[PDB]
């Protein structure tokens, strides 16, 4: 006998080999894989702010730091809705904050309830609604590979097919792993259907402050939707926007429309967390409510975050002007449309494979990470994208 | 409204009287937190920590191999192959048995009965619903009127288990009562796990701190593991080490037939993702430097025998007090209770008059006895003398 004998196969982690191909790569190379940043996932170093917060500083309720979950709920709703209407509790970085929203969902509507996941999304996307056994995953079409841009058509499509009630995962801005956003037009007509089908949306927010270098901006469809009478789910991370990923930084907050029901809200997601943490992590909350609440941290913080948007759309810039320049055949617009750090570069499978023997590292999917592009390495990209589209 | 029927919820049973203890005036007894860092009874990081951290100055998905290696080492000794185990990272205690809880269900079934001691730490119910294990039972453990352990319920329960079902299993110093099985109970406990082929989950959060032997304290995990079954382990250093800050922890499974290994290894590390993005690498190296350092290890060995001696010598201190002043009823509990918490046999209202005293425990009668002094104890024994002769 034995417990595990149906355990099941599953595929390999895609990620994990790769990374190590690059990363024990000779050295004349471009890692956009990991590269300047620590993981895969693109965790960055704390930021300068950070660094200066950790050092100025030298009994928890369940929902954790109230200060903290303050400034972050600010920083997310910027008055959109009233107090009263917010709860929100901290969650163990943008992973955990995402896993309570999705158990909270799974116990007060039901884990049967759909989940709509854009195609492509984060990965792990489906691990979390899986733990929380959400077992009803669907996909919205978002990248279209042929014409290298947003599938609105499908995407509007896919959820005007929602059953109403279902929860629909949505990137707030920075869209991973495309780095390709709807418009403010676009969220409009998103949430029109959201609103005709009662859809319930579930707010990823992992980048605010990457996408556009300005906090308010990143914040429009979160704004737009809670500003709008939508209940929603939103889970926030501080790992990247701020570097804490070590402090497992996050909040998961949930939207009313009736106020008198935030205690119970509020009671339900306690008891939740209590799943991931016996004790609040309170180090890094109280390191990011200084960077959000110090004025001169603050500001500090806004601009080196708006150094690192334009940097990173000078590079892609750079990748396209070399792309102009050569003539490389294909559409390139959607490499001066696309935000954040990672970008589709727009490539085929076979295409990503042969820019590896280059040792210019992207993954199998066509996505690189584009913070940390030089001019010499966004010039070795251009070289390579060029002769992989030709040849390939 | 999508949250008009969210259940009602109790209160936080520990939050705000803890509150109350801690803003007492300065002649008192807190036995809630004390000393210690919160409510769980985190310590702050032992001295051999403290020297691990500095050494350490000087991945894949399922975290730090040489830190799992260890973790299973001193849990299963020789009473299991290491190719019948396999093991990866959590976020300390709560997340390992998270990761078990959602393997669980994702492997056998949702539905799959879980044994849950009464009474228990309360988070285990936050654990198992949180991965969606809806049939939560209880099985009778101590009896607060006889203050001792309830043997004959407690075979009944499990006795009256469904084949198959899970049991969540406090490894060693039983939270909250401090009561453990005897070698024997274990024994008699184990012949039902046998017989009715149950799913042992243990939890093993004070290793090394209920008697001050890892060896010893490991009983009931090797006793189960060298019979050859499958079963489930979670492993916290948060208390043992206090690393919470670190966020350490291992859930382990136990496979009898090595080659699932494989299979069980991939699923645990798509439960893992739910949880965290990157493992937590610097508890588990902090970790594995106490483990595994032959200077580090024994000095921790000796800081947890200390730890223990101290806690029996408060007891004895306590219980030889009781039996100066003939304070009614029987004591015996009080010796022979092991780790961090009691429960001291008051009732309710005995322990609602002690708050006028301000010695401070919980109205279950559960006192933090680590943190008690010489000084203390005397107040303790008075106290419990008074109620008692006084109350009801
Ligand atoms: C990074 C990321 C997360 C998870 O955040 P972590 O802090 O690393 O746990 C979730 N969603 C998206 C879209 C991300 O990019
Ligand atoms: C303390 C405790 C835990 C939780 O461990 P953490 O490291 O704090 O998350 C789990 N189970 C039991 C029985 C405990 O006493």
């Amino acid at each position: 006998r034995c417990l595990w004998n149906n355990i099941a196969a599953l595929p390999a982690d895609p990620i994990f080999s790769a990374s190590l191909v690059a990363k024990k790569a000779p050295e004349p190379k471009a890692d956009l894989i990991i590269g300047a940043y620590r993981d895969a996932e693109g965790h960055p170093y704390p930021l300068n702010v950070v660094r200066k917060a950790e050092q100025r500083l030298l009994y928890l309720p369940m929902s954790g730091y109230a200060p903290f979950i303050e400034e972050s709920l600010k920083i997310a709703y910027g008055d959109s809705v009233a107090r009263e209407n917010v709860v929100g509790i901290q969650g163990l970085s943008g992973t955990g904050s995402l896993s309570i929203g999705a158990c909270f969902l799974a116990r007060v509507l039901s884990r049967d309830t759909p989940v709509y996941i854009s195609d492509p999304t984060w990965p792990n996307h489906y691990a979390v609604m899986a733990a929380a056994n959400l077992t009803d995953l669907r996909k919205y079409r978002y990248y279209d590979n042929a014409k290298r841009c947003i599938d609105f058509d499908g995407l509007l499509e896919d959820l005007n097919g929602a059953p109403e009630g279902s929860i629909v995962i949505l990137h707030a801005c920075a869209h991973n792993p495309t780095g390709m956003d709807p418009t403010h037009e676009q969220w409009a007509k998103i949430l029109e259907v959201f609103q005709a089908r009662r859809l319930i949306p579930f707010f990823d927010s992992a980048y605010q402050g990457y996408a556009t270098g300005s906090l308010d901006n990143d914040a429009y469809s979160i704004r737009l939707f809670a500003r709008q009478g939508m209940e929603m789910l939103l889970a926030q991370s501080y790992s990247k926007n701020m570097g804490l990923y070590a402090e497992r930084v996050g909040v998961c907050s949930i939207v009313t429309a009736n106020p008198k029901k935030a205690p119970l809200i509020k009671s339900q997601l306690e008891t939740i967390v209590r799943s991931q943490y016996s004790t609040p992590p309170a180090h890094g909350a109280r390191v990011a409510y200084l960077v959000l609440s110090d004025p001169e941290l603050r500001a500090g913080w806004e601009q080196e975050l708006r150094v690192m948007s334009t940097r990173v759309l000078e590079m892609r810039q750079a990748l396209y002007d070399g792309l102009k320049r050569l003539g490389t055949p294909g559409s390139w617009e959607h490499i001066i449309q696309q935000v954040g750090m990672f970008s589709y570069l727009g490539l085929t499978k076979a295409q990503c494979e042969k820019l590896i023997e280059r040792r210019v590292f992207v993954l199998p999917s066509g996505r690189a990470n584009m913070a940390g592009l030089t001019k010499r390495s966004v010039e070795l990209l251009v070289k390579g994208i060029d002769e992989v589209v030709r040849t390939v």
